[PDB]
């Protein structure tokens, strides 16, 4: 379902907003954060790329 | 309150380092400039109250 999508989606921004504070707080180490946030930033395209799918 | 304020002189020192941490971000670059200026702007605008507490106790001194 396209909208349970969408709510998994806005988690991922979430993820990320909330990944923001905890290094700003000193939490993560530079390089650390770069590939976590890679991490979300594939699984936002991949949630994404199912809105795109569903055109029908 | 009785001495106890100082502590608030230790609050700002947590906010300048979440500042300097802030700038390791723009440095490095690739996170939205949008995305970090929200976050320098609130950073700022807590340094700013801080401040002003600041002087305003000091001030309370004589």
């Amino acid at each position: 379902e396209l909208d349970s999508l969408n709510e998994k989606l806005k988690i991922e921004h979430a993820k990320k907003k909330r990944l923001f504070d905890l290094y700003i707080n000193g939490s993560y180490e530079v390089s650390e954060l770069d590939s976590m946030m890679n991490d979300i930033d594939a699984q936002i395209n991949y949630y994404e790329a199912q809105i795109e799918a569903n055109e029908e």
